[PDB]
């Protein structure tokens, strides 16, 4: 190969990516940046702040890097990928303008109603005088969230309205959130089945890349907070192929027309929450990259050149392109530090990790780990990821559980119903 990539992130999802880039016969030199040494038999990890454009420019011309693929969404959001095609060098990632589709929530949620794309009844606020009245008129339950980019952990389902007032205090008047919670929205609470859809877009041609289900609360049977994620998986027939059909007609080619027409047009990956219920699809939310930990599920299944559709992409070059994923299940299941989605402890000693990723079946993922002296150490929130594939998603789960029992971590909380029913 003759393409030198550079990838953007350092976390589960962006290891799996190195691993993924790496089966291609177009790559030459791979890189990222900041990475995790954990990750470093894969690529070259290329310390720099990543929130500095000029860095990563720098580390482009001074690497020759041909392509970069860009895993996490506040350099989306921070115009990373405009900087670098203002250079000439080919991004995977939406610009600025288009990701505003993620990095306001009440963007994406205005061009639903402008456009007619289905989505939950909302309304949006900058002050509790508004959202109070909202919530006073409003039925229950009703979802509020933070319009700007939290993580996923800026959403809140309410079931009660002093719960609802809390949740709005939180992010507009005590700023729990950041400049994230400066404004917000609430949503009318919707049922059904919950998936994670991932689109590829060159601009004006959507090509489907994979369904997963998604485990976004910290708790088993969804209880607890939401994080930002705690597992996925991914295997044929989450949905049939005509809701596949359904959500690309009434959801994303909406989507991608209307901001194509503004000018605006989206080129990367597209990320759709979706909910279906009596055969209908709703969106939930855009996210304007790769999901983190859906992608650690969705790629193992991928037949096609994962290199090869992240370049044709970012070319503008998917018209006549397909994806072809196996049949096999695969399944993800997360690590996180204690305390998370909250407050976490870092510097925890983490044991098993060497009995883990001696095993052949699985793929440990270095998340969130780091050295100190002779140990693997927490350093985020979510610390380890544990893939495995199988001929059904039973034994997709069987064998990545298995691999956990090798863990010798107190300090290590995952949710045991990953794949199960």
């Amino acid at each position: 190969g003759s393409m030198n990539v550079l990838v953007i992130g350092s976390g589960g999802r962006e290891h799996s990516m190195l691993h993924h880039i790496r089966k291609s016969t177009l790559l030459n030199k791979l890189f990222i940046a900041p990475g995790r040494e954990g990750m470093s038999g894969l690529a070259d990890i290329i310390d720099i702040d990543i929130n500095s454009t000029i860095e990563v420019i720098q580390v482009c011309k001074k690497e020759k890097i041909e392509l970069v693929v860009i895993g996490p969404e506040t350099p989306l959001m921070n115009g990373l990928s405009d900087a670098l095609t203002e250079e000439g060098i080919l991004v995977f990632g939406p610009s600025k303008a288009a990701a505003r589709l993620e990095s306001s929530k009440g963007f994406t949620k205005e061009l639903c109603m402008r456009y007619g794309i289905p989505t939950a009844k909302y309304g949006y606020f900058v002050d509790t005088n508004s959202a109070y009245k909202f919530i006073d008129k409003h039925k229950l339950p009703l979802v509020v969230k933070a319009d700007g980019l939290a993580q996923g952990k800026g959403t809140v389902i309410c079931h009660t309205h002093e719960e609802a007032y809390n949740a709005v205090d939180a992010m507009l008047v005590h700023h729990k959130f950041g400049e994230a919670g400066c404004a917000i929205i609430i949503e009318e609470f919707l049922e059904g089945k919950e998936i994670s859809f991932f689109t590829l877009v060159d601009g004006s041609n959507p090509v489907i890349l994979g369904v997963a289900q998604d485990y976004k609360t910290i708790g088993d049977n969804n209880k607890g907070p939401n994080t930002g994620g705690m597992g996925s998986y991914s295997k044929p027939n989450i949905i049939t192929q005509e809701m596949e059909h359904i959500i690309i007609q009434k959801i994303i080619y909406p989507t991608i027309k209307a901001m194509f027409n503004m000018n605006i047009q989206f080129r990367g990956l597209l990320f759709a929450g979706i909910i279906i219920k009596k055969n209908e699809p709703k969106l939930l939310e855009y996210n304007v990259r790769f999901g983190d930990p859906e992608t650690q599920s969705i790629l193992p299944r991928l037949n096609s050149d994962f290199l090869k559709l992240l370049s044709l992409t970012a070319k503008g070059k998917l018209g006549n392109e397909s994806v072809e994923l196996s049949k096999k299940a695969a399944l993800c299941v997360v690590v996180a530090s204690r305390g998370y989605p909250g407050e976490y402890k870092k510097n925890s000693i983490i044991n098993g990790i060497e009995n883990i990723e001696k095993l052949p079946n699985v793929q440990l993922l270095h998340a969130g780990t780091r050295r100190e002296g002779n140990n693997w150490v927490s350093d985020s929130g979510r610390v380890i990821n544990v893939v495995a594939q199988g001929e059904n998603l039973a034994s997709a789960k069987h064998q990545a559980y298995a691999a956990l029992d090798l863990l010798d971590w107190p300090d290590g909380i995952y949710r045991y119903d990953i794949g199960s029913c």
